[PDB]
C-alpha cells in the first residue's frame, strides 16, 4: 500500500 | 467512466 502502479487514486482507467 | 483522473487502474496511491 502507498506510491506506484495498481488500484486506487491517480491517473489511469476507470471513474472520475 | 474512461481515462484520466479519478479513481481505478494505473498511477498514484492505493494497492499494487
Ligand atoms: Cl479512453
Ligand atoms: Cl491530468
Ligand atoms: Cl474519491
Ligand atoms: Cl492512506
Ligand atoms: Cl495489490
Ligand atoms: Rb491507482
Ligand atoms: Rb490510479
Ligand atoms: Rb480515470
Ligand atoms: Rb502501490
Amino acid at each position: 500500500v502507498g506510491a506506484x502502479a495498481x488500484v486506487x487514486w491517480x491517473w489511469x482507467w476507470x471513474w472520475x
